Protein backbone atom coordinates (compact mmCIF):
# COMPACT_ATOMS: atom_id res chain seq x y z
CA UNK A 1 0.00 0.00 0.00
CA UNK A 2 2.46 2.42 1.25
CA UNK A 3 4.38 4.78 -1.13
CA UNK A 4 7.31 4.75 1.58
CA UNK A 5 7.58 4.67 4.86
CA UNK A 6 7.15 7.65 7.68
CA UNK A 7 9.55 7.48 10.21
CA UNK A 8 8.57 9.99 13.28
CA UNK A 9 12.22 10.34 13.76
CA UNK A 10 12.33 12.22 10.33
CA UNK A 11 11.04 15.46 11.28
CA UNK A 12 10.41 16.14 7.54
CA UNK A 13 7.93 12.98 6.76
CA UNK A 14 5.53 14.47 6.12
CA UNK A 15 7.67 16.51 2.95
CA UNK A 16 9.25 13.19 1.94
CA UNK A 17 5.45 11.89 1.47
CA UNK A 18 4.37 14.32 -0.16
CA UNK A 19 7.15 14.03 -2.64
CA UNK A 20 6.72 10.18 -3.18
CA UNK A 21 2.91 11.19 -3.81
CA UNK A 22 3.85 13.19 -6.31
CA UNK A 23 3.29 16.64 -4.40
CA UNK A 24 2.27 19.39 -1.90
CA UNK A 25 -0.98 17.93 -0.04
CA UNK A 26 0.01 14.49 -1.85
CA UNK A 27 0.72 11.86 0.37
CA UNK A 28 -0.71 11.08 4.13
CA UNK A 29 1.69 9.99 7.16
CA UNK A 30 -0.64 7.69 8.39
CA UNK A 31 1.32 5.69 11.52
CA UNK A 32 4.25 4.12 9.62
CA UNK A 33 2.73 4.17 6.07
CA UNK A 34 3.22 7.24 3.55
CA UNK A 35 -0.06 6.95 1.42
CA UNK A 36 -0.84 8.85 -1.46
CA UNK A 37 -4.66 10.19 -2.30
Amino acid sequence: AMCMPCFTTDHQMARKCDDCCGGKGRGKCKGPQCLCR
